[PDB]
């Protein structure tokens, strides 16, 4: 019964041998290099295995630091709160408002309905509303809320077969792609995103030209490119492309239709919480472009003379806040009081809180590489390296970021290379967004295994796709990700970002 | 219908009504005096009135502020984290373990069984173990916990007569008043507590002195004479105190063990989640206790010659992450995986991650009332005063801050009054300790209304109290506190925190 007992309590045993097995290292030098090197390799590992939770390994370079005599040093100009902080809080206002009265339900079956009937058109109606939905939640919550619909939709669509069974592949597919690839236009969409901001912000207070505005601004055409081509080879690989149909309806096309239009009337009437909230979202999606847009010259905000006035954080909070106080359920007297449409007890929960406790380990790891001898260690390989030129260094980090994804975390790995990462940017005297945020978008690319991230969890949670399947279309995925990435990099992103320039915000 | 519609929204209306009726001061002055003193009158009267939640109040003066061209300014030296945070972290980890596995229940159960049957030794017994429970729980989980078996243990032992209602005001009085007066013997036993060491160790980061072992030798002594005085003050007031029969069973004792002993059973048998959380429960009480007591010297721990090795973060956390890996509950295959004893979404919970957005905004406001002319418009008034000595100063101090917390929330009670007494401590030339220490102990002083603190709300949510009956022993009970508070600052804090020398962390 040992082989079972062994099979169950895999964690625990791997948890206890990676902390014993690495004891030579220190114990045989007795150096601090060793010493710092044992605690980074240990949290690395706890970090792409997942043995504990990401915030539990993060808050380890805490404790086990000051035991080898190693302490967190230095000093910050960090004053209080941030300008990253109030706008993520009043997203996340905004998220809440949205994912509890079920709006994100009524805007996804609006679109699969308005897209068309057609099984192409229909799975480029899901990637588009999973796409758009994705860019302001959470890609697991809305993999797990539009996965269900579309579920029910290929059910009820087939029951009028290996077809269905190919059809459904593809719509799991497409939804779980279309996720990510809605999690990368905008800061908020995905927590990679959150942690390069936050590290950004913290390592480069001087550099303000990353914002909302400008991130939706230059990552919106790659991720449209993307989510096209992404839809093009999987309607491809699984069923047939046929350009003619592309371009009178059959029993099966009133069928589906009749499908669509009875699940939009089992969601409800519209009610008014929703549409305070529709309102509310729609105020907010602008006032955030319009203010300073890349290409077209936005003058109907921050026109103001007074400093401060027109800026992301308060726009957004301002905005934010109005969803704790608007009225929305009142209430045999029940005590005769109303509801604030959000409760905060509410709000802590669907908060990032974990990815602020996740980025404070990785700057303490980073930190604590940064004294005795570790980096110096690490950083004489880079001697006889250096001749190779920018953009191959490019190749070679978002290759190995692509990689690494495919089996870990997407918050580890880019909390695990981003500072590793910025000190080479700065090495090579070259801007360093020119590093990061090919790296940065390429970490979300994790196309391959159930294990990737969350979504391909949740959706492979239906045990309707076979490994290879995934494997065989997330290859296409990815590689035309990277092509997209690559393109715009070289293309678009430079003229507006200055990256061939080195920045006054970098050290000399 | 208007007048229910304005009772119903009063909440909506007066946000409105105060946010709009202080505008004449900025609109006819555009001095930035008056500009920032409409904010602070704003978020003030927002905390005290409880119109928002006090983390959304404590987020305004981040928005409102860069509004009139006031920003956040200067800098820090906080670097990260701190040697709070981990030491909160730990006792939370600590308390979730023990709340979702019902140990609490045991051990008060365990508790009331074993002081005695008299009634006067049973309230002493609820008060104890209420106490003790509050002294690492929350005071608000503590009592709203231990109300529910109180209740059924004193309907049973009546069920065997103006006597059980007095008996049962007794008992929700006393549990009340022992969740808070508990509440003070620890850091983390109340949000003040909490509010107060985080203003400490952000404003002099130099200033080591407080901690979890100081804080506990300091605070256990009134602690106790408080508890005493109080249960001698409510058994007096409501039965009678007979000294004969404090000092053969009648059938009312026997009836009533038997009711607390199948109670007792109703509980269960004890498990294995409860056992080894106790284990570690007991771990954590050494080892924090004995490292650097303030009377006996205490050379079992910090013994070693390596720096860091043995400090508070580190023997909290070192303990409480194994709450998060140790087997509790394993898994018709289920995976065949184990669980950590605690998941991290119930970690998120049971969290004080508000408390750090209150004290954010309390030194947001603090800093905006640090340029302009604000601080000298306020200190002005300081010039015909300061004659006052400095005990005088505490006294007015003391009865301010326990008379508004009647009738306020603590955590914005102390968050109000901390930034103004610091500055003033600092200015007479006086220990910060010594000004700030009474105030905040005499914070959790709110023993009058329900509206005081959530512990009250609870317990008068049974309705079997009066108001005239609660302020009438709630008087005796925050004259009692007030008065040992007073005993202890004279008496014996003195000489353990050199209260009457100026310290050289306080600024010159
Ligand atoms: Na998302
Ligand atoms: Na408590």
């Amino acid at each position: 019964k040992f082989f079972s007992y062994i099979l169950v309590y895999r964690r625990f045993l791997f948890v206890v041998f990676t902390v014993l097995v690495l004891l030579p290292l220190p114990i045989v030098l007795h150096t601090k290099e060793a010493e710092c090197a044992y605690t980074l390799f240990v949290v690395a590992t706890f970090w792409l295995t997942e043995a504990l939770p990401l915030s539990v390994t993060a808050l380890l370079p805490s404790l086990m630091l000051p035991m080898f005599g190693i302490m967190p040093s230095k000093k910050v100009a960090s004053a209080y709160f941030k300008d990253f902080h109030l706008l993520l809080i009043g997203v996340i206002c905004l998220a809440t408002s949205i994912e509890k009265w079920n709006l994100h339900k009524r805007i996804a079956l609006k679109m699969v309905m308005m897209v068309g009937v057609n099984p192409a058109w229909l799975t480029l109606g899901f990637m588009s509303s999973t796409a758009f939905l994705s860019m302001w939640l959470s890609n697991t919550s809305t993999a797990a809320m539009v996965m269900p619909i579309a579920e029910a939709v290929v059910q009820q669509i087939i029951n009028a077969t290996k077809k269905g069974h190919v059809t459904r592949k593809l719509t799991c597919l497409c939804i779980a792609y279309s996720s990510t690839i809605g999690g990368l236009t905008t800061i908020t969409g995905t927590s990679t995103n959150l942690i390069f901001a936050e590290y950004f912000n913290t390592r480069y207070p001087d550099c303000r030209c990353l914002n909302f505005g400008s991130w939706f601004t230059f990552s919106f055409p790659a991720a449209l490119i993307i989510l096209l081509l992404s839809w093009i080879w999987l309607q491809w690989l699984f069923l047939g492309f046929n350009f003619k149909e592309m371009f009178t309806k059959t029993v099966q096309q009133k069928a589906c239709a009749e499908v669509i239009k009875q699940e939009y009337q089992k969601l409800g009437p519209i009610r008014y919480q929703e549409i305070v909230t529709l309102v509310l979202f729609i105020i907010m999606a602008l006032l955030w472009f319009s203010r300073d847009p890349g290409f077209v010259p936005g003058w109907s905000a921050l026109f103001s003379e007074y400093p401060g006035f027109a800026t992301d954080s308060t726009v957004a909070l301002l905005i934010g806040l109005l969803f704790f106080l608007i009225p929305a359920k009142t209430l045999e007297i029940v005590a005769f009081d109303y509801s604030p449409l959000i409760t905060w007890k509410e709000f802590q929960s669907f908060m990032p809180w974990d990815i602020a406790i996740l980025v404070g380990g990785g700057f303490a790891l980073a930190d604590g590489c940064e004294e005795s001898g570790l980096s110096k260690w690490i950083g004489n390989k880079l001697s006889p390296l250096g001749s190779l030129p920018a953009w191959l260094i490019i190749l070679i980090s978002s290759l190995m970021v692509t990689s690494l994804t495919e089996v870990a975390s997407n918050p580890a790995t880019i909390t695990l290379f981003l500072p590793i990462l910025s000190p080479l940017a700065e090495a090579i005297h070259v801007n360093p967004l020119y590093i990061l945020i090919p790296s940065t978008l390429c970490t979300s690319f994790a196309f391959l295994l159930p294990v990737a991230n969350p979504p391909n969890a949740i959706v492979f949670s239906y045990g309707h796709l076979k490994v290879i399947d995934m494997v065989k279309a997330g290859l296409g995925v990815n590689i035309v990700g990277v092509a997209v990435v690559m393109l715009g990099i070289c293309t678009w992103i430079v003229p507006m970002f200055d990256l061939y320039t080195y920045p006054s915000w970098a050290p000399a």
